[PDB]
């Protein structure tokens, strides 16, 4: 509702208590914002669930062989233990944010250029013995710790066909079948392997998605769950496709968790205001009608949801801002009708709205849609 006050989110009813029969509530976070009183006070009271917004990326972890960086994961794991929070691991294989190392033949080239079938076949085994060694050094670290592991992101294409990234043109499907294979190697059975990926709602990438889970485990390959990361505007997806997703993969036995729910204020390509005072009440209101339904969707499938994560904490930060392009028509006036002319764009320099807790830490309209039994 709107009548509700803007109160401070440190004195608001928490979050997490909220959902805790149904699921658990998380962020993610950057070491910097264990250090911010408010960003603290915020996890403290709101979430039970945590998960690296970036220093546990495979570039972050192991950015040269051999050389790992584990002081700032380590951050993040000794504060969720200190405050009784499940902790996710985002993420032990990528196409982005992933050191160029890997891809690299003995003599230093880039094993995608390799025409040799015979050399070919010996990079893709260098590849996936050194994927091997990356995520055997991280779960053998963190097993006891980190219940809940992004074992692959992003391994499906748009397209419907298996994203060929470095990793798929060296190594084919075997890359994902290690990366599984090994993290339930070196961390046992009571870690929880998840595939995690965008648009898991959309075909045909989600039919893709699922026949590729399906063949997995028809293989023996150990997956216990489908991360969705739930980039969604207030319009898009339909709660009816979100709903007929969740289900498809809680009927192969998969678990569900909303890995980076964020709620933009924008379409796609976003055209966006280029500060949060400059965002109309009206966009405020809209969003909490669509958090009202979703998560009142969630909550109907909270038998095939373990955990709801946002790719965030309050609105003063959150990477929407690097997509949200900032549209003038010739006289310098902001467009963000998607259809009207415009004369330049300024790539990244606007602000996004997406969380139920605004800049100044204090409750938006979505909070009170989520926080109530209605
Ligand atoms: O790099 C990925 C990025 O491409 C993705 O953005 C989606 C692209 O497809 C549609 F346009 C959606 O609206 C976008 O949210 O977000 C995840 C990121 O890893
Ligand atoms: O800070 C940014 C970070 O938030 C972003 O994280 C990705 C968001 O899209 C999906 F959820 C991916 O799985 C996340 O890893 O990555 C880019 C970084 O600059
Ligand atoms: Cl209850
Ligand atoms: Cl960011
Ligand atoms: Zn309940
Ligand atoms: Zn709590
Ligand atoms: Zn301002
Ligand atoms: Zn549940
Ligand atoms: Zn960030
Ligand atoms: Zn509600």
């Amino acid at each position: 509702y709107a009548k509700k006050p803007h109160i401070s989110a440190l004195n608001a009813p928490q979050l997490d208590q909220r959902y805790k029969n149904e699921f658990t509530i998380g962020a993610a976070v950057e070491p910097y914002q264990l250090q911010n009183e408010k960003d603290v006070q915020m996890l403290k009271r709101h979430f039970n669930s945590i998960v690296a917004e970036n220093v546990m990326k495979p570039i972050s972890i192991q950015p040269e062989e051999g050389k790992f960086n584990f002081e700032q994961a380590d951050r993040i794991v000794k504060f969720a233990k200190a405050n009784g929070m499940d902790i996710r691991f985002h993420t032990l294989v990528w196409h982005s944010q992933v050191p160029q190392w890997f891809f690299l033949d003995k003599e230093g080239k880039p094993m995608v250029n390799e025409t040799d079938p015979v050399k070919r076949e010996q990079n893709k085994q260098l590849l996936l013995k050194r994927l091997e060694t990356h995520i055997k050094t991280i779960v053998e670290r963190y097993k006891d710790d980190i219940k809940y592991w992004d074992v692959v992101n992003e391994v499906v294409g748009d397209d419907g066909k298996l994203r060929n990234s470095p990793w798929y043109q060296i190594a084919g499907i075997d890359y994902i079948k290690v990366a599984f294979q090994a993290a339930r190697k070196y961390g046992g059975d009571n870690i929880k392997l998840y595939m995690n990926d965008y648009n898991t709602e959309v075909e045909p990438k989600r039919t893709a998605l699922y026949n590729l889970v399906k063949q997995l485990k028809e293989e023996g390959v150990p997956i216990d769950g489908i991360g969705h990361q739930s980039h969604i505007q207030i319009g898009w997806p339909s709660e009816a496709e979100i709903e007929k997703t969740i289900n498809m993969f809680a009927a192969l036995g998969l678990d569900n968790q909303i890995t980076g729910l964020d709620v933009s204020m924008y379409g796609w390509p976003p055209r966006a205001y280029p500060t949060y005072d400059a965002i109309p009440k009206q966009k405020f209101l809209d969003q909490a009608a669509r958090y009202d339904r979703l998560f009142k969707l969630y909550e109907k499938l909270s038998d095939k949801i373990s955990n709801v994560t946002f790719w965030g904490i309050a609105d003063n930060h959150t990477w929407l801002d690097s997509r949200a392009d900032v549209y003038y028509d010739a006289n310098g006036n902001v467009v963000v009708d998607p259809n009207a002319p415009y004369a330049k764009v300024e790539k990244g320099k606007g602000k996004d709205a997406p969380f139920v807790f605004g800049p100044d830490y204090k409750v938006k309209p979505a909070y009170w849609a989520i926080i109530d039994h209605k």
